[PDB]
């Protein structure tokens, strides 16, 4: 070993590297991470740091050479697509810029981060409403696919001058614990989804994959001290799986356009456009509406 | 709380060591990212015999992320040494270790028997110059240009572990001359794509900048080489130079006479180097005329 490390063995750089609240370990290849892991909580999700003050900008800790710029993302035909989202991460300034590190972005499809990923983040941020602790792994995968003649193939794109790599598909590793003192089992469950446009059809149970057959897909190995020979339940099982409907996701959006609209004819056709779609406004967002609209008017024009 | 209550997930990319290489294992692709050695003229010297060797898993990898000899059986590719085990005839046990899957990727028929095997003869004949001479070897999935200019990374997985096939394979040569030498190291880096390639290009032909290397595969070559020192091309203060189509049919032919089991065996080989137009030399002539007593004095 002593010969052969006389000028040191090649390094690979998959360290993890740690954040304020989140971990990854780099792909120096790919410019994409590998896994990243974060932990939830009701207290971290709620807090004053808002994201339009965020820059997506190059890791400072990773070496240029082998980081992803804002260049070969822009126009690319691809968004920057947060592996730890930002909105976990209203409690801390700090910890959300850190999110916009491109060391936890992949380049994902417009629809999917705006949608169906937006509401799976959206379903583990609902897990703390029930579950004291949550754990989450998130990571770019590139699949294979039969070709005509029968070979299977693995096959992505690369975007920019850096060739930033374009998963086929992303995975979430799911794991709660009720509470720190609680008897009750834990629960834990692994997805895999396209990075494509997915719609409100397909419930998130149909994207649902055994923890083992993850691993074997991506190279890693989950959660290693979970001890697997004990009773972990199954997160679908114990809890909903349910992702917000078309209904609960529009009232969703358009309660949060509200904050947004400079304009007290913008802040109507939020609602115009939302009442034809046959949803009624709940209490939250007529709150919200009266007090914009209030604001507003207070405000020069 | 915090995070690594339950961990962090496991790469799996930490350095493994052996009698005379070391690797660092992709378990998502079933092959080695790097495999480093340590070659000299005593180390590819010795009794050792690969005919006596056998491909499997590597026992020290996780079976969930091995490769398989059924994933390589019938693929159309090679089981491609990237430490090879010619470079291992000191020690019986190296050169097995060699022969673990961890070792290997899919490698083209023709280019791992043909200009592969000649790059793998120039890193020993290196060692005819230097006291020691470092390889690292390892696979790469490279990106090409469609016609709309997307770039894009297309590879075979064979098997059903799905066993990653390069597009390209890649060479870093290190070279000291001697323990006690002033002589500044030699270095070159290389690139060939995983296919024939033939005689006529030359290696300087795949060369490129180590820089340029780390870049496409995402590795750090040889950390503690002082890159601010005085550090030479190899191809500058060495040859470069791979056995010319004569001189490697000449080899191959010599090779075989050792396996000829009949006497029109052997007197096919010495034909077709022949109309090869290639003239026998001293050596095989030698080798011919023992391996002919040889076959003669064994049962018909
Ligand atoms: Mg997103
Ligand atoms: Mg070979």
């Amino acid at each position: 070993k002593a010969v052969l490390e006389q000028f040191g063995f090649p390094l690979t750089g998959t360290e993890a590297r740690c954040y304020t609240n989140h971990a990854l370990s780099y792909d120096q290849a790919k410019r994409v991470p590998r896994w990243v892991l974060e932990h939830i909580s009701k207290s971290k999700i709620m807090g004053d740091a808002d994201r339009k003050h965020c820059k997506f900008k190059p890791d400072p800790n990773i070496p240029p050479t082998f980081s992803a710029f804002n260049e070969d993302y822009v126009g690319s035909g691809w968004s920057r697509g947060h592996m730890a989202p930002a909105g976990n991460n209203k409690f801390s300034s700090k910890a959300m810029a850190e999110t916009f590190y491109l060391s936890n972005i992949v380049p994902q499809d417009f629809d999917n981060n705006s949608g169906y990923w937006n509401r799976i983040e959206m379903y583990c941020r609902e897990l703390t409403e029930r579950f004291e602790d949550v754990w989450v792994v998130s990571g770019p995968l590139t699949l294979p696919q039969t070709r005509g003649d029968g070979k299977k193939i693995v096959s992505y794109q690369v975007i920019g001058e850096d060739n930033v790599a374009v998963p086929s598909h992303l995975y979430k590793v799911i794991l709660a614990r009720r509470s720190s003192v609680s008897t009750e089992p834990l629960a834990l469950g692994a997805f895999v989804v396209p990075n494509e446009a997915i719609g409100f059809q397909p419930q998130l149970t149909e994207f649902q994959v055994s923890l083992q057959d993850l691993e074997k897909l991506s190279g890693l190995v989950f959660f290693p001290h979970l001890d697997r020979t004990s009773d972990i339940r199954n997160i679908c099982s114990v809890d909903t799986c349910k992702l917000l409907d078309f209904q609960e996701f529009t009232l969703y959006l358009s309660t949060r356009k509200i904050e947004g609209a400079r304009s007290v004819l913008r802040l109507e056709k939020i609602m115009e456009n939302l009442k034809n779609a046959e949803i009624e406004p709940d209490d939250y967002f007529m709150s919200r509406y009266e007090k914009k609209l209030e604001e507003l008017k207070a405000k020069e024009q």
